[PDB]
């Protein structure tokens, strides 16, 4: 158990860490295990003079508050998200650009990013009036709800990560998680992409092959773009993992399709259980969201992410042909 947990590990700075072993040899906390074996792997908690009490009581909260009766948006898909956030901090074209607390808000970030998801989009709690919709004008309403649960979650008993951080660090902190978290709503999907290909366009190159960031916003918009890169990761990932995460996001897109039609409501694209296609979904998704993001992601920061498109594009032509 424990040395087959150490061996899922030993590829924890790797592009396709088998995260769904990880939960298996965890007994169903990959969240709260891989969240520590990042911290100590990066020095974290010794940087950021975070005990190791403090990091599990929280990390075991935040993982309570995701909910293991939805298919895809649980503690599983964040760990994964936390993990590939912390592969895509590392890539050769990024070394020495980020500082400690952009290192630190990053993973952070993604650890928090969907917790409390009810399971349902965006567009239905605003078409059902919702609470949560309500609350945040219709605008980017579970990724505002996101960050609500995870920031009020550091108030608890031994709760609080961030404690021995200075007034300064902690206030810039809370603005970049708030930016890499609402950077995950699809609505401003196109707008992040937008940014993305002017710096590309404009990229300033070492000798080395490093990139050179000038200011904040430049940072900023960099971070944005990796977190909701790791959020739309899966089609990246070797085959096997891929389908995997596919079977659950379309098991989660049926229960929504399933809500609707019993509202009365429209059903929502890929949610109709009887007339939609898994495979054509996939396909679709890949051509017009996942592809044009991680090949512009590929541009940043060639040619580092070369094996990752290049599994990309093979897997969008393997569910092509499975149509
Ligand atoms: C195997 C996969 O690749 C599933 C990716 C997630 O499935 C989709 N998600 C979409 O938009 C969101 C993307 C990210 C997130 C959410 C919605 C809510 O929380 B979240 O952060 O996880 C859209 Cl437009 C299509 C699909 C499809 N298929
Ligand atoms: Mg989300
Ligand atoms: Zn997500």
């Amino acid at each position: 158990n424990e040395d087959h947990l150490a061996k899922e590990l030993e590829d924890l700075n790797k592009w396709g860490l088998n995260i769904f072993n990880v939960a298996g040899y965890s007994h169903n906390r990959p969240l709260t295990c891989i969240m520590y074996a990042i911290f100590q792997e990066r020095d974290l908690l010794k940087t950021f003079r975070i005990s190791s009490d403090t990091f599990i009581t929280y990390m075991m909260t935040l993982e309570d508050h995701y909910h293991s009766d939805v298919a895809y948006h649980n503690s599983l898909h964040a760990a994964d998200v936390a993990q590939s956030t912390h592969v895509l901090l590392s890539t050769p074209a990024l070394d020495a650009v980020f500082t400690d607390l952009e290192i630190l808000a990053a993973i952070f970030a993604a650890a928090i990013h969907d917790v409390d998801h009810p399971g349902v989009s965006n567009q239905f709690l605003i078409n059902t009036n919702s609470e949560l919709a309500l609350m945040y004008n219709d605008e980017s309403v579970l990724e505002n709800h996101h960050l609500a649960v995870g920031f009020k979650l550091l108030q608890e008993e031994h709760c609080d990560i961030f404690m021995n951080l200075t007034k300064k660090q902690r206030q810039t902190l809370r603005k970049m998680v708030i930016d890499m978290v609402l950077a995950t709503d699809m609505s401003k999907h196109m707008s992040l992409l937008a940014d993305l290909k002017t710096m590309v366009e404009t990229k300033k190159v070492t000798s080395s092959g490093v990139l050179l960031l000038d200011n904040y916003t430049d940072r900023i918009q960099v971070l944005r773009n990796m977190v909701h890169c790791a959020d739309l990761s899966n089609p990246t990932k070797s085959l096997e993992l891929y389908r995997q995460w596919t079977d659950r996001i379309m098991e989660e897109f049926f229960q929504q399709g399933d809500k609707e039609r019993e509202r009365g409501m429209e059903i929502s694209p890929m949610c109709d259980k009887h007339t939609a296609s898994v495979e054509k979904s996939q396909v679709g998704f890949i051509d017009y969201i996942v592809h044009p993001l991680w090949e512009t992601w590929a541009d940043l920061v060639q040619p580092d992410a070369q094996d990752i498109l290049d599994t990309l594009e093979d897997n969008r032509n393997w569910y092509q042909s499975m149509i």
